[PDB]
């Protein structure tokens, strides 16, 4: 059970990496794990729940990637690591945004904490840039700038006709963030 | 002439009712009272019919953005119009980003030109804000800010745990855009 639970998370991560989030099937994972398909449902409520565990690991990788007198430079460096991550782990990266997870519904504490912890890396330099801003103001700015970088990265990496060209993604993130708070 | 236009009218109605993923040649042909082959006679594939519907969505966007020296306020107003559109026409809005369309592959000239015409509305105030920037620099900044607003709207409307809250989307679009031109 302890071994099986871990083995299923390992295999789920492997599948997402190979063929994407949409390719994950209970029959196939059970076959790879050498268990009954119902053994998957003994450890996770559904495939979405198993995907959240994979996303837990993806957050950990992102947190390692992200990690003081130049706060705009810190924001840029972190954004460049986000871009590099998205490029390096495209399918795991897309699973973070494609899994069923909403601010409306129940967010599990471990999951909500991991995401809150990533956001604190962005809020630190923003507090230096905006010394007069309160926590609500800082939280809103963190969400705005993160959402902005994600948009640049999403449209650019998808090669959409509206996005910034691939070769200019790093440069354009810099140019956007340099302007933040003068 | 009647059937080509009727197929576009019907494809738009289907996308609005059930989303891009629900679009089928068999069902469209049934509604239009034609054979499935009559669809492929007017459009190479469903992708091509989807581009025609997206063409109408661009025209909807163009009308909303054109409505009536404060270029930062113009960017904010246009961005607010983009937010409103995304909330009001969520399925047609998603079809613009979900259709198979890359800058690597063939982009039909009429389609690229229509999207470029929308971008010219953003570039005009950007040229006032950044008078020292050349055309290349302005196009990259147009792409960067569009992508930033889109990220804000996308993660906000999807109620993602990393997004700016629904009730705060307009405010954060304002707080992002006022910082442009530092
Ligand atoms: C910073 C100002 C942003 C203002 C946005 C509103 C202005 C006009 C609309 C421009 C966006 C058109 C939609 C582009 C859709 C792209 C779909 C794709 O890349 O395939
Ligand atoms: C403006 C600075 C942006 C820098 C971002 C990189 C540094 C911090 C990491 C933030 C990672 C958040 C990833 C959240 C994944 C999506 C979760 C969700 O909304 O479903
Ligand atoms: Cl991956
Ligand atoms: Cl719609």
């Amino acid at each position: 059970k302890a071994a099986l639970r871990e083995k299923l998370i390992d295999l789920a991560e492997a599948q997402i990496e190979a063929e994407g989030l949409a390719s994950l099937r209970a029959r196939e994972l059970a076959r790879q794990a050498d268990c009954a398909v119902g053994a998957i449902y003994t450890h996770f409520q559904d495939l979405n729940a198993l995907t959240l565990e994979v996303n837990g690991r993806t957050f950990a990788r992102l947190g390692a990637a992200v990690g003081d007198d130049h706060p705009n430079e810190r924001l840029i460096a972190m954004s460049h690591a986000y871009l590099a991550f998205a490029r390096e782990h495209p399918k795991l990266w897309r699973a973070l945004f494609d899994v069923e997870m909403r601010s409306d519904g129940p967010v599990p504490q471990w999951y909500g904490h991991a995401m809150a912890q990533l956001f604190s890396y962005i809020t630190t330099p923003l507090a230096k840039i905006f010394p007069e801003s309160d926590d609500a103001e800082l939280d809103l700015m963190t969400r705005t700038l993160f959402s902005s970088v994600h948009g640049i990265v999403l449209l650019g990496l998808e090669n959409r006709i509206s996005g910034v060209p691939g070769e200019q993604l790093k440069t354009m993130i810099r140019l956007l963030l340099e302007q933040v708070g003068r």
